[PDB]
């Protein structure tokens, strides 16, 4: 199989966004940061090349890109000769931008760019160590009702317990999520229960993050909010959706333990 | 309802099946282990709150069986909705079930995520052989590429490549790995070695089997006095396998992940 851009399948952001009661004018800005761990092609003499791709898709794009289709598209590079690493980057920018509907950023990095890079955890307070009982696994947004009754604060919280399901594969999705906000202080137990209630919930990573953002916004009414999740890869690609009131991109992209 | 804890999901594969194709001797030419990293290990505590961890498993190369990866993933997924009273119980069950499957005692570490903060991404030892100006048009497996490959003065060298790719036979899907070869013997021609490794690109075999094939081909064609072949493959469905085979060494010094892992 040679290089084949037709393998890419877009999915519109509007599907879920409509389900969240969002207008065309978004409550958030942001991007989906993808890591492509398996990018490989042939040089111009047929010798294999390997790299890690770092891609950013703007949250304003009409479409996200379905992950398996992205994987299959990348696999079409594997037996294809390209003139130079610059040609690979150019082709990726062109094809991914066309699919998403807006210019996509792409960095193609040699493997030695990662030597001695440290694994990171998230920022602020981890909310996971709570002695509490969970009596059911059904998604409930109302777990956030009255969750922010505290004094005005600015703080950053995170959890490693985010799990959702990938319906189109009927397989688990695993993520950590960081929530930074300015507003009435949030009840930690409510937030953790809310996140745990995704466990049996079918949704895409991008859609889950938008749901978390919009639920926090409507129940907790912070003045400023950023939600950033880092999910473990599916088929050699991971997705790290970032949604913020004021921020366009995260100021760090670094892999976590399970990624 | 999701399937809860189910050891019957584990699928053993006898190692001897593929080893027969390698025409080995009565006693194994190598020793070693298969090191697995389980990046998605999660279960519920007794009060129902999720727990997350990374597992590290070592299966002796002398075990009667290896464990089929997809079955291992499904087995691990069966923990996800299951309540366990302690992390110790989880580690204990993993040792018990995986040892029973493999046919020999396996080691299992269950590590909290904080144990990985600041841990490095690593490369392999020795010299990378990948930057060569040569043309490859034929990706079919050919072990004869190693014929007369070691002409050199007797040396001790460590060589590695990030270009190992094979196909995963259940799915046919591509497998991606780096491989580290340490030997003492006549110096190996690096073009021949790289062409040989690249010839796996269209080839169907398990990671463990590919490493054993590389070891046995180098042994028969290059006749080094001592040899170690160690490959580290990217994960499939949340689990990776890192087969280590050696004439004189038992195991690698660490499980540290590489860039694509
Ligand atoms: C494909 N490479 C594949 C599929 N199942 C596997 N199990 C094991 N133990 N090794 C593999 O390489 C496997
Ligand atoms: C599973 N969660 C899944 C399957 N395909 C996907 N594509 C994208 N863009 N996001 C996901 O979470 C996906």
């Amino acid at each position: 199989n040679q290089y084949d851009p037709s393998l890419l399948q877009p999915v519109p952001r509007s599907l879920n966004r409509n389900d969240l009661h969002l207008s065309a004018t978004l409550p958030f800005q942001g991007c989906d940061i993808w890591t492509l761990y398996e990018l490989s092609w042939l040089n111009q003499k047929g010798l294999p090349q390997v790299a890690i791709g770092e891609v950013s898709i703007p949250a304003t794009s009409a479409n996200l890109i379905e992950s398996k289709s992205f994987k299959l598209y990348l696999n079409s590079y594997n037996q294809t000769r390209f003139a130079s690493w610059d040609e690979v980057q150019t082709r990726l920018v062109h094809d991914l931008s066309a699919c998403a509907g807006e210019t996509v950023t792409v960095n193609v990095k040699s493997l030695n760019e990662y030597t001695a890079e440290p694994i990171v955890t998230m920022q602020g307070e981890c909310i996971d160590d709570q002695d509490i009982e969970i009596a059911n696994y059904e998604f409930d947004d109302a777990l956030l009702q009255g969750a922010a009754q505290g004094e005005e604060v600015s703080e950053v919280l995170h959890s490693h317990l985010l799990k959702s399901n990938c319906l189109i594969t009927n397989q688990p999705d695993w993520g950590s999520v960081e929530i930074a906000y300015h507003g009435a202080k949030m009840n930690r137990e409510a937030l953790l229960r809310y996140l745990v209630s995704f466990r049996e919930h079918n949704e895409f990573h991008e859609q889950c993050v938008e749901r978390i953002f919009t639920d926090i916004m409507r129940y907790c009414q912070p003045q400023s909010l950023t939600v950033y999740a880092r999910y473990t890869r599916l088929g050699g690609l991971d997705i790290n959706p970032f949604r913020s009131s004021h921020q366009s991109a995260p100021n760090h992209n670094q892999r976590m333990a399970r990624q």
